[PDB]
């Protein structure tokens, strides 16, 4: 029956994350590429970035039009200091990833505590999400740690993002 | 040879209104489909959104990176009313299109002032994109002044968003 | 371990619905052909007679063979007045799917309770086709309310009942 | 011309008939898989319960759309003893159609009676399948009187529900 | 964030609890074969045996890896009584296969009270899996009951694990 | 005629060499893959895991019921330090396996001292499987003494364990 | 109507140009292989010598053919030192691309200033071709500044003059 208005402002909120982080991730993908001569891992990030703002917030979309709750469009992100190499660039796109995780826990607790089953289960999608993300990205963290030459690693993202 | 800041700020500013732009359009679609029941011109209107959020910004990042002009991510928008019908809803579409227009002209003219050619090419596709666009939103319009009948409209659009 | 008595009461209710259900709906099936010359208004909802009377009945059949629960069949049920027009109909329709998803969801809840969680994961099928039915269904009423044509209705309800 | 109002009654006595038997045969085949330990037992009865539930009901629901004949839904059936074994269950599925068989004989007697030859006709069906689904499960209980095996009965009962 | 040391602790037995029993069934199947002249049996027990020494396990070494966990690898089993016949033996893969399934109950319930939705996510698949082993188990137990002939039983259990 | 106990001590104590290495693999696996950040290294010694918890234990399993042999199941392993870096992890698998060669070795010299010239033939098998698996582990050892990129050595065993 | 002068020698002169780059180049390519050991480097400059020596000259003869400008062939080019080493070498041959956007500049320019549509049109090509032969020309000297081994660039190379 009737929607969780707390639920609501959960899933608003996420939306708001994944537009605005993807936003975020298409200029990295461009620095990656332009500033730090690594296109793959720019072809890595604006494959991120299109996945948050794709599916990440078109399923929200789409649940909310099936059970009545209300769509929110508030977005406010600048890009204002990038990360100073490709390596730090990429540990930032790890440290959002894993706020995401912290995110889609606190919306299942919620969903449990609401009784809103059907809300719980839409979001068990963002938890498996969550880390999937969470480990491509840790895959390519890994590479800067394991060499240190630009275009090895380059190569090896290429199979990768694929 | 050297970039043009104003040919930056310029395609830095169309950057900007296409995710913002596009941004809105996501919100319109599914208001389309949610209270109007006209998923249809929901459909129209995410693959407008997509495509202003897609390759309308994509051909900008990826030429600055090949004439070394500065991006910059600076997006604000919030969408506080809705149009009061379907009719209204795809009008107010038509509107920012005719604006795209406007804005594309002015770049095109400051290429030329600027003696840069390459953006003055560049901008060509923007300049035929921008009556195209607004070409295929005046077509929707046109159905709600030729039939009062939403499930006739809404079929039509089917042929269109095929 | 042991089977949960109270999740066994709760399922064989659910099979007691689906199965009435399902009967009321081919009695609607026929009327929405018969009295109101909508065949395909009849063939939605003789399609989804057969779901309540098929798998939502079976699942629960299958399910009670592998942990040890009770079968009961004892069902009750009489078409006494029918809706005045389609509308109608399928607006009751609707109703009886909603309350559909709130008797899915005190079995989910009950699950957690009872720590039975095979019986949580059996009823995550039915948490979801609770809203996929509803929202199926919605998007047959909301077609009554966008044109005034029964041919019209009936051409739209043909690409959904495919 | 006018529709005969003792062959309505017959016709939705039968309808009855057929969703009572289809539902009783759904618990029947359960227990033949769950409690006797003879799953193809249980998927020829399962087969025979969605024939009852299925085409069954289905054509006279179909014809009294074509004749004007009013449908009735009235249905009351509750499984409360089980047989014993599973000889005992498929001697008892038998019984029931050697009063299909009954009963279908009535309803052409009547139709000649009535000079109703479009209903004479629509029964010949009826008449031809009592006879068919009889023999089928005839063919079943055969078996428990030629082996004392439950395993070698049900390897039998393979390939006559293939 | 941070990882659940209870989960953590539980699925390392669990990781144990698998290698142990896939070597268990390793020597039942061959004892199958050998002792009990029942080669199917012994097949089907040898699958049981891969499937536990094999996804059972790396599913929560896969799993480790993604979030942090510490793999643990103690193991101890001896195998030094057998079951007296076929049949006995396979109610002893029973036996085990429902505490298998009381103890992913315990790690559902406890991933709950940790608030660790991913490992309620991914015990999921356990979950059911459970059921599916048990059922399977009890298939073979039930042709025991079903018939006196070993060559009977066998030629049954052919057809489970073609 | 009859069986060789020495034989059959030999062949279960190999047995047991092979599901406790195996085990330990598989815990190396892991740790080649999540700790050392070398996935290929890691899948290269999951793949020599279920060699020895596949055919290399199948085969005596095998043997034995063919010959007389009584199959032993006794396990004891535990994985209490890893060694520190991937050259040390994949030096400590060599040294295991150039064991394995001279047990082999124990093996066939028994068979032929009992005259057990079935043994001798079966053993064969291992005798040329122990050079083989020695051989693909050298040539990955090889790999850490010829560069010192972790990025370059992982593409080269992608060539190996395709 | 009446060519423009001014743009028939702007034209001879570019026709000039692209010959004389294209033999540099052509003596470039031997040197990358021969001298530097890259053959890769040496056939992404052959294919770049090529471009010149064909399409870059064959579009200008071939435009004049169909407006009446007079072709003039005086060339006079003498490679007389050549760059220390590949990465200054690319370097080199960057700077002329990066002159040659400058001189397709100053055509597009004088085109406009002539109204010569005909001669705007045909330098469109050249105008995006400047930018694009500059970009593949820089995606290589990145190359020489994020790995300092040559077998490693070279790799690089094959799969962009694939
Ligand atoms: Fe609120
Ligand atoms: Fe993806
Ligand atoms: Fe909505
Ligand atoms: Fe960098
Ligand atoms: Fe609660
Ligand atoms: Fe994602
Ligand atoms: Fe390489
Ligand atoms: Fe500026
Ligand atoms: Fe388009
Ligand atoms: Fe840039
Ligand atoms: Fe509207
Ligand atoms: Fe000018
Ligand atoms: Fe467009
Ligand atoms: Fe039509
Ligand atoms: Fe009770
Ligand atoms: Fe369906
Ligand atoms: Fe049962
Ligand atoms: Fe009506
Ligand atoms: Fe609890
Ligand atoms: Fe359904
Ligand atoms: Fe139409
Ligand atoms: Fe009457
Ligand atoms: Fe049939
Ligand atoms: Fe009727
Ligand atoms: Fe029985
Ligand atoms: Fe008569
Ligand atoms: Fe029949
Ligand atoms: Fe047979
Ligand atoms: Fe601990
Ligand atoms: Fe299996
Ligand atoms: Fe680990
Ligand atoms: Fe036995
Ligand atoms: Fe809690
Ligand atoms: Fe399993
Ligand atoms: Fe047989
Ligand atoms: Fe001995
Ligand atoms: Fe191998
Ligand atoms: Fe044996
Ligand atoms: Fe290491
Ligand atoms: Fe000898
Ligand atoms: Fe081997
Ligand atoms: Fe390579
Ligand atoms: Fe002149
Ligand atoms: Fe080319
Ligand atoms: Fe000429
Ligand atoms: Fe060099
Ligand atoms: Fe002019
Ligand atoms: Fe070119």
């Amino acid at each position: 029956m009737q929607k969780s208005n707390k639920i609501n402002d959960a899933l608003n909120q996420h939306y708001k994350l994944n537009v605005e982080l993807g936003l975020v991730y298409a200029h990295y993908a461009h620095v990656a590429d332009d500033e730090f001569d690594m296109p793959y891992l720019g072809k890595f990030i604006q494959h991120l970035s299109e996945d948050k703002l794709g599916v990440h917030k078109e399923y929200i979309s789409d649940y909310f039009k099936r059970n009545g709750m209300k769509l929110k469009t508030d977005v406010s992100v600048a890009v204002k200091s990038i990360p100073s190499d490709a390596k730090a660039l990429i540990q930032e796109v790890y440290a959002r990833e894993n706020e995401v995780r912290d995110h889609v826990k606190a919306i299942a607790k919620l969903a449990l505590a609401e009784d809103d089953y059907e809300s719980f289960y839409f979001i068990q999608w963002y938890v498996r999400d969550g880390l999937k993300d969470l480990t491509e990205v840790d895959d390519v963290v890994k590479l800067f740690n394991s060499s240190n030459d630009k275009l090895i690693i380059e190569e090896t993202i290429k199979e990768m993002v694929e």
